[PDB]
């Protein structure tokens, strides 16, 4: 049945899944803040990645009630992953670290989504 989710319900359910990503070391570090192409020396980045996303931005959106439904949060986490797999070479640390975060996220999000429905 279709359903209305309160901002605090989503925060309580979903913030632990986000913290599970932030706990990963070494893999979470490049995902903690928005990519800064100038600092990183990669001026092509915003030419390739049209809709940047990162953990800090997702955390803020959860804290400020910007998700109405859990799939919107899942979509942002996957936008972050897809951006990293699009831009980075397959041998790079960021690409392989992304793959690890996707494994962790898949494990954490499943029982939480069952709980929200
Ligand atoms: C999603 C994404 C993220 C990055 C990205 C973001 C932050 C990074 N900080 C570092 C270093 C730099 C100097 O010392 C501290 C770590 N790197 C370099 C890689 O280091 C690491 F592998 F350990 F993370 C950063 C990279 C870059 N692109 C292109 C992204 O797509």
């Amino acid at each position: 049945r279709k359903k209305i989710f309160k901002p605090e319900e989503l925060r309580q359910a979903l913030m632990p899944t986000l913290e599970a990503l932030y706990r990963q070391d070494p893999e979470s570090l490049p995902f903690r803040q928005p990519v800064d192409p100038q600092l990183l020396g990669i001026p092509d980045y915003f030419d390739i990645v049209k809709n940047p996303m990162d953990l800090s931005t997702i955390k803020r959106k959860l804290d400020t009630g910007q998700y109405q439904e859990p799939w919107q949060y899942v979509d942002d986490v996957w936008l972050m992953f897809n951006n990293a797999w699009l831009y980075n070479r397959k041998t790079s640390r960021v690409y392989k670290f992304c793959s690890k975060l996707a494994e962790v996220f898949e494990q954490e999000i499943d029982p939480v989504m069952q709980s929200l429905g």
